[PDB]
């Protein structure tokens, strides 16, 4: 019932924003405007404060965010004032500088107009604003493969990538009552890359390797008060492993675990020398080292899980339940050099909060 | 209503295991005799072809384990025909002996009588048949604190630790009709130990550490068509990452990474150097490559995640359904290296099946 689940979990989130603000005596007069609101026009519109405060409790809400001790911090951009695609555009290239902020990395969420009768108002393709292509012609692989299709989407729009293995996607993103989305090249100066060198060991840099600074997730749906902000960016900054375990590590995604062996000297042949693990070890040293040596923003996985401990005790003092994923929380490397590993989390889920969508291509 | 849940037990684990047997035909008829018995005595005793089959079973369902994969050879060692103490202590040294198998290790479970009435027959202290002592005087911690509770019980009995880094604990159990149990010491011919060095670091053999052969689970019940055998102890080979990153790295075990990184030649102060993962490694290696040495069956955990892939096929191909828990079943280290980390698995509780009992000391 449309109406209905608005109104209640719209008296639900001003009730807890308003406690959490000290603002408690303003709720019993908000809830009425906004329920005469919703009568009128089926739908409301939320304040600055509420819309900031509930994207934060959003980032607080994240089951699986290893990162949340930072919450209360989050820089929050309201761009509801938005209409056309060089306004949004130019929202999206503010936001990759100001989130950049020549590397000391400001976590940062800006925030498009919301969906209104589950209709969207902007919809953005990337699932990161930065982003590698991925491509595959009969056999050999080029780039990132978890890119394949978006940039066959591009690809189809008239965009082409240079096919080096770093293509930087072009920004897509489609308006409401435009059938094709529009795409723009990224300006690389707004761009900031780093290449992965080892402290110890020169042959490193023979891999080539590099990634982005800054992972800006663009394909989530923010829900605050039962509002649906379908196109609402955000990022921080990263914990070493996404980049050394997981998007230069993984075997779908750049696979080099054996070509780090190999620099650093050691055989990729028998499982009971351990190789991977020694490799994936070396490999997030490289990243850790490289990120600090540019000055730019990354945590290591033993730092963010002593953060992560602090949130927890903070909530506590807090009196507010924790909730949490225990299976995305661990690191995928030493996950059990961790106090996140020995201990269990509700994986229970509370509002406002981050969620999937389907993709609008593929 | 204990006897209906025995016979509706025995009812589903006869008919399963007949089922695989090839048997079906002659479910009908045994069916009919176990509810006589139970109507006449209270109980039923298990053909030996059904408590073989059982145990095999009671492993293959074992959620949180990765080697289920030899399921179907464990080696079934039928013992409910034990009276005295004696008996028992011959058979655990028995178990150790046939096990150990001069290093090629057997996976095998020895099943003493089962509960009565809820009445132990036999009642196992030992939380492994083969484990070391744990101290604590004024500050200082020597040996397994794991095993602390466990030594305090066997020392207010009259046994007494040596007090170095690795007592072998008695065997101690307790007769139905005792108030106390028994202990008995192990002979040392019967205990194969591997002592721990790597493969490239000499200095490696300065912390001194060792390992027993062969882990023999000695505290839980196995359950079988609703008859519970609370004494049934069972081992496998290790997997390397048990004993390098979980007994011998553990905070709350041997807590041995620091000591590690000296020998290893790295310091031990920065996070973002990642010493405890490269720590982690090299301790890990000199496992492996120490049992592999000794001539001491053993596993790592990449091969371990092969075998159980083909668990896994031959589960679908069997046409059963698979059950697994996640969160035990990936490696602690480079978990996501494995397959397991990339899927999900359904934690039901299937029967029979190996199930934790309260400890009757502490
Ligand atoms: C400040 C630095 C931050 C760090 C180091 C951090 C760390 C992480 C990590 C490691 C993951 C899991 C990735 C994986 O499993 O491979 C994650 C997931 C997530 N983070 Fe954070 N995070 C940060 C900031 C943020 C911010 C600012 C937000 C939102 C306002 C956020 C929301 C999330 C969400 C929603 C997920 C789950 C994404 C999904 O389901 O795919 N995080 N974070
Ligand atoms: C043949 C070699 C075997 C290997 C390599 C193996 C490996 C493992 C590992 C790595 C674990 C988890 C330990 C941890 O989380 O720290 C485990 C748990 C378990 N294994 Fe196996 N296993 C083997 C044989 C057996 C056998 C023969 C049985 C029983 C007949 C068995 C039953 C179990 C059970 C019940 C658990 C869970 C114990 C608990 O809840 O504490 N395994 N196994
Ligand atoms: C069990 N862990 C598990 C399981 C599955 C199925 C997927 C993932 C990874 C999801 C994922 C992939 C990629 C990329 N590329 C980026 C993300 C963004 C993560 C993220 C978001 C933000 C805002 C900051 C930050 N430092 N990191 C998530 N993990
Ligand atoms: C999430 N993983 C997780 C979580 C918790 C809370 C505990 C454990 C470890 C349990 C445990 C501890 C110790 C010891 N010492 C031995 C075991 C025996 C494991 C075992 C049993 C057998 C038969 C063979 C084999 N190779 N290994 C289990 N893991
Ligand atoms: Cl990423
Ligand atoms: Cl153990």
């Amino acid at each position: 019932e449309e109406k209905e689940i608005l109104w209640n979990e719209a008296k639900a989130f001003i009730a807890a924003c308003y406690q959490e603000l000290g603002k408690a005596a303003e709720v019993k007069d908000r809830l009425a405007d906004i329920k005469s609101e919703i009568d009128l026009t089926g739908s409301y519109v939320h304040t600055k404060e509420e819309l900031e405060h509930g994207a934060k409790m959003a980032w607080r809400n994240s089951n699986r965010c290893i990162g949340r001790l930072f919450w209360n911090s989050l820089n929050v951009i309201d761009r509801r004032d938005v209409r056309t695609k060089e306004e949004v555009r130019d929202a999206l290239f503010h936001h990759i500088e100001t989130a950049t902020n020549n590397g000391k990395i400001r976590p940062t969420i800006t925030i498009f107009p919301p969906e209104e009768k589950g209709e969207k108002q902007v919809e953005i393709w990337n699932h990161q604003l930065i982003r590698y292509a991925g491509y595959e012609s009969d056999g050999e692989r080029i780039g990132d493969p978890a890119s394949c299709s978006l940039t066959a989407a591009c690809e189809e729009l008239g965009w082409r990538g240079e096919r080096t293995d770093f293509d930087l996607l072009p920004l897509i993103f489609r308006m409401k009552g435009d059938e094709q989305p529009v795409w723009y090249e990224l300006p690389r100066s707004l761009v900031i890359e780093v290449p992965i060198t080892h402290p110890d060991i020169e042959a490193f840099s023979d891999l080539e390797l590099k990634w982005y600074g800054v992972p800006i997730i663009s394909d989530m749906k923010l829900e605050v008060g039962g509002i649906h902000y379908n196109a609402a960016p955000f990022n921080g900054w990263y914990m070493g492993t996404e980049i050394g375990a997981r998007n230069l590590a993984d075997e779908k995604r750049y696979d080099k675990l054996k070509k780090v062996a190999s620099v650093i000297g050691i055989a990729a042949d028998y499982n009971t020398d351990l190789w991977k693990d020694q490799a994936l070890v070396e490999l997030n040293k490289a990243v850790l080292h490289s990120y600090k040596k540019q000055g730019v923003s990354i945590v290591d996985h033993h730092t963010a899980a002593s953060q992560f401990k602090r949130f927890e005790e903070q909530a506590e003092e807090a009196g507010r339940k924790l909730t949490g994923d225990w299976t995305w929380l661990i690191p995928p490397i030493s996950p059990a050099a961790t106090h996140i590993f020995h201990r269990s989390y509700d994986n229970s889920i509370v509002k406002p909060n981050y969620f999937y969508q389907d993709k609008p291509y593929e």
